[PDB]
């Protein structure tokens, strides 16, 4: 069932919407779209460590990957500056998919007929 739950989850609209918006910040802040798709991916079948996942990328983003551009003793290049615009950005869109996996999750245990009834 805990992974029958997370293929339902996989065509939720807002779960989509927000894993491919995390993807494209990704891109931005680490110059890689693929940093987070596997950890997104674990959240799927445990929602429970959604929340983790969010604050480590928040309080924590190098431990996941180097930012991208550079820092030259205060002189920053575009893609960093770009990094750091849109870092706010990814941990927003990060909040969002991790708490649109929880709020499925619970939706779907709450009134499995409805999520049946989805076919999408």
């Amino acid at each position: 069932t805990r992974e029958e739950i997370a293929d339902r989850m996989q065509h939720n609209p807002l779960v989509q919407a927000y894993q491919q918006e995390v993807m494209h910040w990704c891109k931005i802040v680490y110059g890689n779209s693929d940093v987070l798709k596997e950890k997104m991916q674990e959240v799927l079948q445990k929602p429970s460590e959604g929340e983790d996942l969010s604050r480590q990328v928040a309080e924590n983003p190098t431990s996941v990957h180097k930012l991208a551009g550079r820092n030259l003793c205060g002189l920053k290049t575009n893609a960093r500056r770009q990094a750091e615009e849109g870092f706010m950005h990814l941990c927003q869109a990060l909040d969002g998919y991790t708490s649109a996996v929880t709020q499925a999750q619970e939706n779907i245990k709450h009134v499995p007929q409805a999520e049946a009834r989805r076919y999408g």
